[PDB]
């Protein structure tokens, strides 16, 4: 099977079929350089059955700056690189059988041994050898998937070749869409109309299936190719021979296999299918490909890479590139700058770019071994020329190696920028999947390793769980239930002994703002967020905007990822970007009229919360507010009203006393949820009732419920009964054993249970989507008397003791599979689904939807971490606006889009006065300084007269209010009454617009000093 506790988050990304295909697959990886190590790490974290790492190079001091598993002892002993890293790699995932190899590769090497590997990845291999290996691999039956990846300084090359014909079983991996049908016309071709404000969002040529269609019963169960006509309509083909449309209908998107044609590596070198990553330079990938091919030819010709600063070598490389360009089909122009920089940084190696390319290549390997997504076709050329482009023309002496571990990075970015990196003060927020990779990149780049000023602060309150080991490679199984930051710091210190780190456990929130005051942010140079929610992102961005400090943001949703770069005085902040809010499920839809499995899952989750967390909390709070039941009864008899008293009384009268009573209560709850509710709803609205227009009320998207008869033999009913009984026993503190969960024991208990007869009641049911949950309806006197009688009976029965007035409150924990929370939610959701004839969902989908688990995989995390590290380098260098690039990537397509970061927008108020979001105004005063003096000072310093003073919720001054015109004479200390904690106070000021009737135009925040 599949270890769900470890692969829970990856299971949603890939699927159990892809997971089973990931086993039984043997992957051969060669080179074990900086890039090969990243690829191997990502693959082992993914969970491939067996990986064979192979290398022949001996470890060197230069390798320490690129390999995060090597140590100085390995260099001393001159061990093989694969042998040295084999022990560490295997510990990442014990399920993976990792083996090392050292068989030499050359012209005469026999390639017969590669037939046992599904996929082959080659790094740091000579080009003719790659050609021969690819030719052998693609000619096998079945073809062996070939992937080649290389990194030379700041330039990278990625290649894929999955045989002549590769069968993709899933083009995108998105959830199939469901489109509700409004009306279908009998025509050749017929036209299908969707419901209003429900765009189908479909593409011409896709195949759809139909069900629950009245009139055209033939269309049910059939598959038709469609042509898009309008956002709410499309054509499916001839429908004249069918019966006229009545009502109803659901169309479901159908996924089909797709065939992708690749080509041999030898032929691809002349007509490359490069993937465009920057639409502003569509022809850049072709030029980069030409330059790298010229570099390979230079290596073949001279047996060495070009020397940095040797003009003759650069001229020779340019000549070779010019010669190569003519042989290309398109004959593109040779980019002198790209060739020159490739010559300059040929011998270097950039760690973040290596990590990004490793993530992409690992995703491609997974595509090769599973067919889950559309593979790359065929070349991907990532580059980081922006890092050195802003440097202009530096001297060669800044790039010469100096013997330390940072020679690889120095040969790329020069000594000056390396020194600037070592003195950074980085405040890294959150230490999740992205945080660990960012720490690894920091250790590789030497960030904060200086003994003078460098310092890294990482803060995180969570604890390590088993499911986190799949993505966060810095953690180990023995680290479970330990702080994330401490473990990450301990591991990073192992990676680079010189690094300075300072872990924290505080959660970044306004409650902890005292620790992370303004001075602390002033000390920091770069702030990086690895958060998973939105509110924390907005809070951190607001703090950074207040303190004028650059912020880097990133996030991953499965194969999707995005990076955002925020720079003071240059780019818009995160708060300036506002997405539409979350999709609120209508209250009427959730409560009474579900239409999809998501609605039932949400209803089950809310029912669980209300039954086991909210209601017990109310019960405990009520019984702690008052002494005992006698006092409450006396108050009620005197006419006193208490909040939620009747509900508490009802709960007390139904408290189970033993396991049998708990089972009976679960049975009654089942009957109420899935038998009485449907009958009540049908009684309120019969199946054949119609509206004023004559249309059936029970039409799409509403679905008519049907009662469910209890049956212990049904596995679903038994599962629900068991889970409900266990949860109720836990809440009411009733001991039980597994024998009590047996079907026979439950049947014996249920033999004596009498089922109360259902009786319909007159209740108002909200049907409009705009309706929401109303407040508490006042309770009639008869219900009050019933509650009084029940409470008196409980008191007289001596069942109101202290033990009876307390009951434990459960917390919804989803990762713990033995508590039965997810089992109960799944049982309730499926049972409700059968009530409304909705398709049931399995346990894992319910766990994902109810728990709001965000799918995530290691490869996307590594890629976004590498890109964020590149942007951090750019920020540290203080480069101009054009250098920074926001990134959005979706490896499922695959697609990578680099775009310029959003330019800061200037907002004008009056007389040409303009301000940015980064601007903050300062005012100084004294004790007798009045509001009129404040207005005069503002109009003097900035030329604009204030007309609106706000401090949060405080209403300070408006000239138009009838009675507050006198406030101009009031001093600040009396107008706002500020706290004495600080010497200044922040205010929000607006000015009257040039056109009357409009609200005063808000201005930049203004900080007023009391002295
Ligand atoms: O408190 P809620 O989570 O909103 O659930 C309540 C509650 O049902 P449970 O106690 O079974 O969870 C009501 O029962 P009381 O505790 O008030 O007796 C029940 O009312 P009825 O038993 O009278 O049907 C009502 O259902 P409704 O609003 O349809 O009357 C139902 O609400 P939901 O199940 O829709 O949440
Ligand atoms: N306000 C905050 N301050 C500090 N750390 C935060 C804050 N909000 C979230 N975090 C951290 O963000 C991290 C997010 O990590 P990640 O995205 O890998 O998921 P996770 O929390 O480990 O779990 P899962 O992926 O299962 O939801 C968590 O470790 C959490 O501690």
């Amino acid at each position: 099977e599949i270890d769900d506790a470890l692969y829970s988050r990856q299971r949603y990304v890939l699927g159990d079929t892809a997971m089973q295909k990931m086993a039984k697959s043997h992957v051969f990886l060669s080179g074990m350089g900086g890039l090969g190590l990243e690829i191997a790490k990502n693959l082992v974290l993914a969970g491939i059955k067996a990986v064979t790492i192979h290398d022949t190079e001996k470890c060197q001091a230069w390798d320490l700056g690129t390999n995060f598993f090597l140590s100085e002892d390995d260099v001393v002993n001159k061990r093989n690189r694969a042998e040295a890293v084999l022990k560490h790699i295997a510990e990442l995932n014990p399920y993976v059988h990792v083996t090392s190899s050292s068989v030499p590769f050359n012209e005469t090497t026999d390639l017969s041994f590669l037939d046992k590997y599904q996929c082959v990845v080659l790094t740091e291999m000579k080009l003719p050898l790659q050609k021969k290996i690819n030719d052998f691999c693609r000619s096998q039956c079945p073809p062996i998937k070939f992937i080649s990846a290389d990194v030379h300084g700041i330039w990278s090359r990625l290649f894929c070749d999955f045989g002549d014909e590769f069968e993709v079983l899933d083009t995108t991996g998105e959830e199939p869409k469901e489109i509700f049908i409004s009306n279908i016309t009998q025509a050749n071709p017929g036209i299908v109309t969707c419901l209003e404000n429900h765009p189908h969002k479909l593409e011409t040529g896709q195949f759809l299936t139909f069900r629950e269609i009245n009139g055209m019963t033939g269309l049910n169960g059939s598959i038709q190719q469609i042509t898009v006509i309008s956002p709410f309509s499309f054509s499916i083909g001839d429908t004249t021979e069918l019966e006229p449309y009545l009502h109803g209908g659901i169309a479901v998107q159908v996924k089909t296999p797709k065939t992708v044609f690749f080509e041999s590596l030898e032929r691809q070198l002349k007509h490359p299918k490069c993937l465009i990553v920057d639409f502003s330079n569509p022809e850049a990938p072709l030029e980069i490909h030409t330059a790298m091919l010229a570099l390979d030819q230079f290596q073949e010709k001279y047996s060495r890479k070009p020397n940095v600063g040797c003009q003759q070598d650069s001229e020779e490389l340019l000549k070779l590139a010019t010669s190569i360009s003519e042989t290309l089909e398109e004959k593109p122009d040779v980019n002198a700058d790209i060739v020159h920089w490739l010559s300059w940084t040929a011998q270097g190696f950039l760690s973040p770019l290596a990590a990004a390319v490793g993530g992409v290549a690992s995703q491609e390997v997974l595509k090769a071994v599973t067919g889950k997504f559309s593979p790359l076709c065929q070349w991907l050329y990532l580059e980081a020329a922006d890092i050195v482009e802003s440097l202009g023309k530096p001297e060669c002496e800044e790039f010469l190696p100096r013997g330390d571990r940072y020679d690889a990075l120095r040969a790329c970015i020069g000594d000056t920028l390396c020194q600037k990196l070592q003195n950074l003060n980085i405040f890294l927020v959150g230490c999740g999947a992205i945080g660990c990779e960012m720490l690894k990149n920091f250790a590789l780049l030497g960030v904060g390793t200086s003994k003078e000023k460098g310092m890294i602060t990482v803060t995180d309150p969570d604890l390590i769980e088993k499911s986190n080991l799949n993505r966060q490679f810095l953690f180990r199984p023995h680290h479970i239930q330990k702080p994330k930051s401490y473990t990450a710091a301990d591991a990073t210190l192992k990676i680079n002994s010189q690094i300075k780190i300072d872990a924290h456990l505080n959660k970044v929130c306004p409650t902890t703002e005292t620790i992370y005051n303004d001075e602390f942010y002033t000390k920091q140079d770069v702030i990086i967020t690895a958060l998973d929610n939105v509110e924390a992102r907005r809070y951190v961005d607001s703090r950074c905007l207040a303190n004028l400090r650059p912020l880097l943001d990133s996030g991953t949703m499965g194969t999707k990822g995005h990076t955002e770069v925020i720079v003071p005085h240059l780019t818009e902040s995160y708060n300036s970007h506002r997405d539409p809010p979350e999709e609120e499920i209508p209250f009427s839809t959730l409560k009474s009229f579900p239409a999809a499995i998501e609605h039932t899952i949400q209803w089950a989750r809310d029912k669980f919360e209300s039954s086991f967390s909210h209601k017990p909390s109310l019960f405990n709070k009520f019984w702690q507010t008052y002494s005992s039941a006698e006092e409450v009864l006396q108050k009620i008899q005197s006419g006193h009203s208490l909040e939620g008293c009747f509900q508490v009384i009802k709960l007390l009268s139904r408290r189970p006393r033993n396991w049998s009573q708990c089972v009976e209560l679960a049975r009654l709850k089942f009957e109420k949820y899935f038998n009485h509710k449907a009958l009540q709803l049908l009684h309120c609205f019969p199946l054949d009732i119609r509206l004023k227009d004559g249309s059936l009320f029970w039409q799409s998207p509403k679905r008519p419920p049907s009662p469910i008869k209890f049956d212990l033999n049904e596995p679903l009913h038994l599962s629900f009964l068991q889970n409900a009984a266990k949860l109720y026993a836990t809440v009411y503190c009733i001991p039980f054993a597994e024998e009590d969960l047996s079907a026979d024991a439950l049947l014996n208990i249920l033999s004596e249970v009498k089922i109360q007869e259902f009786k319909p009641s007159n209740k108002v049911v909200q049907t409009d989507e705009t309706a929401r949950k109303p407040d508490h309806v006042p309770i009639s006197s008869e219900d009050e008397r019933n509650a009084i009688f029940q409470l008196e009976k409980a008191i007289l029965s001596n069942e109101a003791t202290k033990s009876d007035l307390q009951m434990a409150v459960l917390s919804f924990e989803k990762d713990d599979d033995h508590n039965g929370h997810i089992d109960f939610i799944t049982a309730a959701s499926n049972l409700r689904a059968k009530m409304y004839s909705i398709e049931p969902a399995d346990r894992f989908k319910t766990k994902r939807i109810a728990g709001k688990i965000i799918p995530a995989i290691a490869t996307t995390t590594a890629t976004v971490s590498g890109l964020v590290a590149l942007e951090m380098i750019k920020v540290t260098g203080g480069y101009p606006f054009e250098a920074y690039k926001n990134c959005f990537l979706n490896l499922a397509i695959p697609i990578v889009v680099f775009t310029e970061t959003t330019e800061v927008r200037k907002t004008k108020i009056r007389n040409g006065i303009s301000f940015t979001i980064w601007d903050r105004w300062t005012v100084h005063g004294k004790e007798d300084f009045t509001l009129l003096d404040f207005i005069n000072a503002v109009k003097e310093k900035y030329g604009i007269e204030p007309t609106m003073v706000v401090q949060g919720v405080k209403m300070l001054y408006v000239p138009v209010m009838p009675g507050h015109a006198k406030r101009l004479k009031l001093t600040m200390h009396k107008l706002v009454k500020p706290t004495t904690e600080k010497k200044y106070v922040d205010l929000t000021v607006s000015f009257a617009p040039d056109i009357d009737g409009d609200e005063d135009l808000p201005g930049p925040p203004v900080r007023y000093y009391f002295s």
